[PDB]
């Protein structure tokens, strides 16, 4: 069951981007095969259009391979190195490899490229880990799994971005993981506008993979306080 968390998160992350161009993925293992959603997703992330024309209604496997080819040449031109990916992998629904592709895109567009203020030559994992640490310097943040399990750090992070959103996170009962996670995230979703690409039940699970957590947490650096945010002190 928990072995679907990365798939779930990666799927939500894609939909969050695909909605603006009115598209959505139902099944990650099969909905990027005709290459149309993959192309759409790339156009949104890079804000650039494809180098050549593609088939807007690929019924045949050939047209799908050609379609993914457009998406893959696009990545090749942007100098975005992919891991063990060919068109055949996407079109045939090789789950493990398309997930690798999504993480590659997530890593590139969400952590490597973006401009981040709040001051936070280093691996992407280090950059995000550095930004987060700077936000809550009173918690030893060294990883993207165990540090978030009790759900208190999530409250600490949200309140750090907008002091007053979760002011008494420190007094939160550590043995109520989901309630802490939900509270923190729902507030981040509401007033910091970060989508819950990973759910509170998943973020605290013992098996949660660092990638899923990084995908969700990679959304805080560019987050901004909304107007009318209910803030309460001590």
């Amino acid at each position: 069951p928990w072995k679907k968390i990365q798939q779930n998160t990666f799927t939500r992350w894609c939909n969050e981007h695909l909605k603006c161009v009115n598209k959505r993925i139902g099944n990650l293992q099969t909905d990027l095969s005709d290459g149309l959603r993959l192309i759409a997703l790339l156009e949104v992330l890079s804000q650039k259009r494809m180098y050549r024309k593609y088939h807007q209604r690929p019924t045949f496997r050939q047209m799908q391979l050609e379609n993914v080819s457009v998406a893959l040449e696009f990545l090749d031109r942007e100098s975005i190195k992919l891991v063990s990916i060919d068109s055949k992998a996407i079109v045939d629904g090789n789950l493990k490899l398309i997930l690798g592709l999504v993480w590659t895109l997530i890593l590139h567009y969400s952590i490597s490229m973006p401009v981040w203020e709040d001051e936070g030559k280093q691996t992407p994992k280090q950059r995000l880990l550095g930004w987060i640490q700077n936000k809550i310097p009173y918690l030893p943040i060294t990883n993207f799994n165990q540090n978030w399990q009790d759900g208190k750090a999530l409250g600490a992070l949200v309140d750090s971005c907008a002091p007053g959103l979760c002011p008494d996170w420190e007094s939160w009962d550590p043995q109520k993981p989901v309630d802490n996670a939900r509270e923190a995230m729902q507030q981040a979703d509401d007033w910091l506008g970060v989508p819950q690409v990973i759910t509170p039940e998943e973020i605290i699970h013992p098996d949660v993979d660092e990638h899923s957590v990084m995908t969700y947490l990679s959304q805080f650096p560019k987050a901004k306080l909304k107007p009318g945010a209910p803030l309460k002190p001590k």
